[PDB]
């Protein structure tokens, strides 16, 4: 089986400008730089960035893979802010219901997708769990009055 | 204001029935609600979910070297070789290793998503990074010299 996971790489065409990105916006630690690479520690988490120049990232901007961080309601309002104080390409939305919970999606310097995300994954069944629940009638086990 | 850790993971796949497939066989991600457009699993407790979006295209993916890596044993990553060919995994060669860099194997999803099991962690790299730097330092300020 597998044990956990062990880290997370981004392939980016400026290390510098992607230092920046990866420090202010993502809030990662800084471990050690060379010339084609960067490792942060992300609250626990190993990203690394490695360098590829020449290298096209067009057709990522089409799939919506992307990967999200937890974050308050309070702390996305003021996520909001920094990410347009620090110029970042910010995502519209998908459009969402209440209990889908809110959320900020955003691109790295060469588009990859992160979102801010205020809830969890059990949030997010238990929504679903509440909507069979809205379309279930006969509690099969449940005991009938009249019969 | 704060992050608190990786919420869960995102990939747009073309085809969920046989992503599905990929990510309970290969990943070993536990399947936990699946739809027409969506699946939610569980691997080691990060919520993973698929999105279809059946007509992009996914050709320059190919060029990136942005992938996701999971921690296996040394054994483990023997199994997990054997489980990739058979199930006719796409292997990439992976790049050159320092033995010190700890063994992996590199593959992708069938929508062309990096991955890799990985048999180091992020202290045993930047213990091998040091001990490298220290290999090219010979003098410590501090030490009792003998003759100034
Ligand atoms: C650890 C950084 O992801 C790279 P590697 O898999 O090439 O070591
Ligand atoms: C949870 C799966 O990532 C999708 P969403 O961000 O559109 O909810
Ligand atoms: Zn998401
Ligand atoms: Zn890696």
């Amino acid at each position: 089986m597998l044990q956990g996971i062990n880290h997370i790489c981004f392939s980016v065409s400026n290390l510098e400008k992607s230092i920046e990105f990866y420090q202010k916006i993502l809030q990662a630690k800084l471990l050690v730089k060379g010339r084609k690479l960067a490792y942060f520690d992300l609250n626990g988490l190993w990203i690394a960035l490695n360098v590829e120049e020449d290298i096209p990232r067009n057709e990522i901007k089409q799939s919506y893979t992307h990967m999200a961080f937890t974050v308050t309601n309070e702390a996305l309002d003021h996520l909001k802010e920094v990410l347009i104080q620090n110029d970042v390409n910010i995502l519209p939305g998908r459009e969402r219901d209440e209990r889908d919970q809110r959320s900020l999606y955003f691109t790295d310097p060469d588009g990859h997708k992160f979102e801010f995300h205020t809830g969890t994954l059990q949030n997010r069944l238990e929504y679903y769990k509440e909507d069979k629940k809205h379309m279930t009638f006969y509690i099969a086990g449940e005991n009938l009055y009249f019969q």
